[PDB]
């Protein structure tokens, strides 16, 4: 397995520079005073299509040759990669078919269809979406662009962390949300380059801690689809490419409860005035849980996305 | 009445440069495509203490001499000026007494007390807060720093628009929220300097359209405290300083219903991933109402603040 390196992340910055947002970095006096540290939040919830996924989607599709682009692409996603792929595809004039979980946030399904993506659904807790993807693409001659286990995809995701380090310099610790591992693996590549001594932390919801288990065990652990509000991290196992990198460049994998996620979501709205989806609350929820360790340090927090159904979001804020 | 000019706004930029945030400017593809225009949002909901008020408070208090600072200051506010004054006062070691409406968002009262401000309350719909302010300050020897009708205060507020023009250049139109007129007057001064031909629009909630009435009539119109969710724009009349400027440098005053505000609040959360308080939704709500007029133009939208009680905010999002 030929693994991507930091070079690919740097090259990805160039391919997306034309359409991606150089998301702002926010800081909070309450957080810094509370943590007795300097905390920097990379806001991918302000990225095109509301999440960091646009980076990986565009970097991947941009490397498709003329025949591939015209032939069309296929992907499976919990919603954000689906939107990112649809948007990127429309921009490049590429036909796109997307396989989405039936219980995906309606806002994610709607944006995907609006961007021009043909949606097909699956049962997140019982269906084998990859098997569906493979067969469909094999039968229709479509190029599969995985939501995370692909060199171009993960290298692209790493551009967010790249921008964070270039804007604020080396950090003592970096917290990243963890689903399949594309964001974490890409971020780890950036971290090792800009700050080789940065502690890189992956964060998964407690019910879906396969990644953590894999990291401890040394091999990929498979679990049944986890029940959690972090709808963007219900993966059953890590990707092969992503795990190979996570295994060597990640320092630890933490978990937080849905309860902790909700408190974090309320914190973001109330104190930082931003809308963050549950999955985007993993990194900060974990950081809060270990504030004692972050005293007098510089911490980076990746805010992966803000795509939620408003009705659902209002409900969370009400807890 | 000696009116402040753009010079004061420029000098205010210097006095606050040490503690104020140079809030980011956001743009949205949905908005630009919907409006067929380039729309720039100045996010004061990311300012220190969650609103644009920090600018005017700091600029004013920074111009207090040693005796005045030690003597302490007093103010009356619906909540944001209260927080801004409290924060600014703590930074400068100034004792601060604040008069707040009993039905002010609990988050605003709490932050004011947390910043170290002594709070005293009044009945927004029946009490004469200015009379209370005058007597209390006269009896205790305190310097009154008005929430808007004061040269330093309004000049300070104008620094947000100053940053907006310096960052994106002249605009065809600028929408600003309107309560007492400090933000609008200050913004108008900045607009006339950076883009003398910019259309400057003030926006008030329909029930509290005294400002609009004043602008048409040519004199200050007084109304009973308006009932509206725009808790930051329930002023009964415009300030003397602010109206004198609004009268000469503002092109029109528009109104929007609370219903329109709620739709705007949901839009900000859903599409732009930011938390905006009802009062902060006036400017954009109006702009949407006249999109036809903004076609193929460059529009500036001031997002004045994001201070809301989460419970209340969740409730609005649920409509
Ligand atoms: C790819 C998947 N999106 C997931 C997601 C993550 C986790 O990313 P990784 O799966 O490990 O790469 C973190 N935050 C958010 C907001 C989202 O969506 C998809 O959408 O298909
Ligand atoms: C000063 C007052 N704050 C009001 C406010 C406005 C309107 O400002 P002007 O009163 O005309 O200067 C617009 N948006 C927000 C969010 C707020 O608070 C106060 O807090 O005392
Ligand atoms: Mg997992
Ligand atoms: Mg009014």
């Amino acid at each position: 397995l030929v693994l991507p390196t930091y070079d690919d992340v740097a090259s990805a910055s160039e391919r997306i520079k034309k359409f991606a947002n150089k998301t702002p970095v926010l800081t909070s006096s309450t957080v810094n005073k509370e943590f007795v540290a300097e905390v920097f939040f990379k806001c991918e919830n302000f990225q095109k299509m509301g999440a960091f996924k646009f980076r990986g989607a565009l970097n991947a599709l941009s490397q498709l040759n003329e025949a591939q682009r015209k032939a069309g692409v296929l992907t499976f996603s919990s919603g954000n990669h689906a939107q990112a792929i649809a948007l990127s595809a429309k921009i490049l004039g590429i036909p796109a078919k997307i396989i989405m979980p039936l219980d995906a946030p309606e806002a994610k399904v709607a944006a995907t269809k609006g961007y021009g993506g043909q949606v097909i659904m699956y049962d997140r807790y019982k269906d084998d979406r990859e098997k569906m993807a493979k067969e469909i693409s094999e039968r229709e001659g479509l190029t599969i662009i995985p939501p995370y286990d692909h060199p171009h995809v993960l290298a692209g995701q790493g551009t967010a962390a790249k921008e964070l380090f270039e804007e604020v310099g080396p950090l003592d610790a970096l917290f990243v949300c963890l689903g399949g591992g594309g964001l974490l693996s890409g971020s780890a590549l950036a971290a090792r380059h800009f700050a080789p001594n940065c502690e890189v932390y992956g964060v998964e919801p407690e019910a879906g801690n396969d990644g953590q288990q894999s990291f401890r065990k040394g091999s990929i652990v498979h679990i049944d689809t986890p029940k959690t509000i972090a709808d963007g991290a219900q993966t059953q196992h890590l990707g092969n490419y992503t795990f190979s990198i996570i295994k060597e460049k990640v320092d630890d994998i933490l978990t937080v409860s849905d309860e902790e996620l909700i408190d974090c979501l309320k914190f973001y709205a109330a104190r930082m005035k931003i809308v963050v989806e549950p999955t985007g609350c993993l990194s900060f929820a974990a950081a809060r849980a270990m504030k004692e360790k972050l005293k007098n340090k510089r911490i980076g927090i990746i805010i992966s996305g803000g795509n939620v159904d408003i009705e659902r979001y209002a409900h969370f804020l009400s807890q």
